[PDB]
């Protein structure tokens, strides 16, 4: 009840996906995105990543560090290949927490679910677009007729 800047919560899957190669989890896409929110001024990041990517993936080492300071974790899998969808995981801390989910997943299973989260959802979601190493978010994220990229940003 303070920080005017909202929380960010990333899709890690979808962004180093779609980052470099589209078949190749290029990790570095996380923390461009992460610099992107960090020299904007948020300190309230979290990136979900499925465990199985610390055990066509590049820079796994970017995963460590993000890790231990406190920005990712690693949503879980096993062996029986069963991964937990890390999915919901965003959703409901990005609802909570009062974020943005920044994702090019329209979350439409998920909004589909409840009507509490396709609200939510489609007024906090972040879409981007990688060119090259350019993190580029819209300033007109919800389309024209909703705030631009600071008011949507911030509380």
């Amino acid at each position: 009840d303070g920080e005017n800047l909202r929380p960010v919560v990333i899709n890690g899957s979808n962004v180093a996906m779609s980052h470099g190669n589209k078949e190749v989890f290029s990790c570095r896409g996380i923390k461009l995105a992460v610099d992107w929110f960090l020299e904007r001024g948020h300190k309230d990041i979290t990136v979900f990543v499925p465990a199985w990517r610390k055990e066509l993936i590049t820079d796994q080492e970017i995963l460590r560090k993000l890790e231990k300071e406190k920005i990712l974790v690693f949503t879980p899998s096993r062996r029986v290949r069963v991964v937990c969808y890390d999915d919901r995981f965003i959703v409901k801390l990005a609802f909570e927490s009062d974020g943005i989910i920044v994702s090019n997943d329209n979350y439409r299973d998920l909004a589909n679910e409840k009507p509490e989260w396709k609200k939510f959802i489609d007024e906090r979601l972040l879409m981007y677009s990688f060119v090259n190493d350019k993190f580029m978010p819209p300033d007109d994220p919800l389309g024209r007729h909703g705030p631009s990229l600071d008011n949507f940003l911030r509380k």
